[PDB]
DNA sequence: GGTCACACT
DNA sequence: TAGTGTGAC
């Protein structure tokens, strides 16, 4: 196939944590902004950045003190601290607002706290049926961009260029054909406009979206015209788009695999992948990766949009870097208890909200000087939503790790995760 | 820094 | 694992 079977959208909130704080605090609005956690060290780590702030070069993971140097006026919203650790409840709850709205339109997959994939194939056919032999107006796509267009003097302005590109696309469109993938993408884009308007109107949160035939392309497209804009990436636009597209850009090619792909094949762009036979790619990167790469560089992916509105696992973690590493048994127990308590609060709310219970508890830790995020992973049955029992059980699981009332080596990280959810 | 999902074997 | 490592937000 040409992988034009489905219409898929990825909707991603623009600087989400910042928006949540901005909505709550009007003074932050339309200003260089960032969300930080753990203010005491280096002003705290920046985890979210407003677009005004990004203009000053402020970036995520940048110490607030350093960010201040770039942007003296930068406004900061602090992640809530509960029980001595960052609490992300406000953002999770804000995420639910967005997810619930999106769920109304189509079957959604929660890719992250601030984004979800949508399969609009069914919705599109019905809408196509609803409007018959009906030409699609540009007004229905006020925030839509057509990648690769315009092509072949208002062009000086970005909005003018967007209008020209959109017009070229629409004039080209043949609406008398229901089957056409481009038409389907276009109608899908119309719905996404409606979906995004509903999100903004109902939550006050602005978002961006990518409309394409698969998840990878939808995701890539979404990023192209952020913020507060949606981009339609057609099948035909892929060759030109991928021709200069760094391999790392494609989802899942951001890490080692992307590097090896680049390193082994001596190429920099997605498009260059077309040269190679499927076997060739399979030989270097194996059976699953090779097939995925071969199809993907051709704008073809089959990964389905999973029907998962609600997350699979609920986890609590904290880090005790460097000196702060826990070197006493009582210390480990107290922190396990703090994690367990928050987990219990989240688990209990989850059970009431989602009608399910977690049957398995996962405990993960890191010892100092270990190069691995997890020094050890251990699991024990989770039979009660009791923080004291859970923390007590977790200690039992990891206690042996200690080497000779004091803990050695000191623990750099503690992780608690509830998993294996069951209906209740 | 804190949470995720998932492909391994 | 069951338990580890990858890639993501
Ligand atoms: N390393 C990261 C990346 C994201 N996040 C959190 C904070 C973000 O606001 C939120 C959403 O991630 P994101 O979509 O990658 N970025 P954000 O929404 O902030 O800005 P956009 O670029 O998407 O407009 O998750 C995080 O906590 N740690
Ligand atoms: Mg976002
Ligand atoms: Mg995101």
């Amino acid at each position: 196939a040409t992988g034009q079977d489905r219409v898929v959208a990825l909707v991603d909130m623009d600087c989400f944590f910042v928006q949540v704080e901005q909505r709550q605090n009007p003074h932050l609005r339309n200003k260089p902004c960032a969300v930080v956690q753990y203010k005491s060290w280096k002003g705290g780590g920046i985890i979210a950045v407003s677009y005004e702030a990004r203009a000053f070069g402020v970036t995520r993971s940048m110490w607030a003190d350093d960010a201040k140097k770039l942007c003296p006026d930068l406004l900061l919203a602090q992640v809530r601290e509960s029980r001595g650790k960052a609490n992300l409840t406000k953002y999770r709850e804000a995420s639910v607002e967005v997810m619930e709205i999106m769920s109304r339109f189509a079957v959604i997959e929660r890719a992250s706290i601030d984004e979800a994939y949508v399969d609009l194939t069914s919705a599109v056919q019905e809408r196509l049926q609803k409007l018959q032999g009906q030409p699609i107006s540009a007004d229905l796509l006020p925030s839509t961009y057509i990648e690769g267009l315009p092509q072949g003097e208002e062009t000086v302005q970005k909005e003018g260029m967007r209008k020209q590109g959109l017009f070229q696309w629409l004039d080209s469109l043949q609406i008398d054909n229901l089957t056409s993938p481009d038409l389907q993408l276009t109608v899908g884009a119309v719905i996404v406009e409606e979906m995004r308007a509903a999100i903004e109107r109902e939550t006050g949160f602005q978002c961006s979206a990518g409309i394409s035939h698969n998840k990878v392309l939808a995701k890539l497209a979404c990023g192209l015209n952020k913020p507060n804009r949606q981009t339609l990436v057609s099948h035909g636009s892929v060759p030109q788009l991928f021709s200069q597209m760094p391999i790392r850009k494609i989802r899942s090619l951001g890490g080692k695999l992307g590097a090896s792909v680049i390193e082994i094949l001596g190429i920099e762009y997605m498009g260059e992948l077309t040269q190679f036979t499927e076997s060739q790619l399979q030989s270097h990167f194996g059976e699953k990766n090779g097939s995925w790469l071969y199809a993907m560089c051709r704008g073809i992916e089959h990964d389905p949009v999973k029907p998962r509105q609600l997350p699979k696992t609920i986890g609590c973690s904290k880090n005790f870097p460097g000196k702060t590493a826990l070197a006493t048994r009582e210390q480990v127990q107290w922190w396990l208890l703090q994690l367990a308590q928050e987990l219990e609060e989240r688990l209990t709310k989850d059970r009431n909200d989602n009608d399910r219970v977690a049957t398995q508890l996962v405990v993960s830790i890191r010892v100092q000087g270990d190069k691995r995020l997890s020094s050890l992973r251990r699991c024990c049955a989770l039979t009660r939503y009791d923080a004291h029992k859970m923390s007590h059980d977790a200690f039992t699981v990891i206690k042996n790790c200690n080497t000779s009332t004091e803990w050695s080596p000191p623990l750099t990280m503690l992780f608690l995760c509830a998993t294996k959810f069951s209906a209740s």
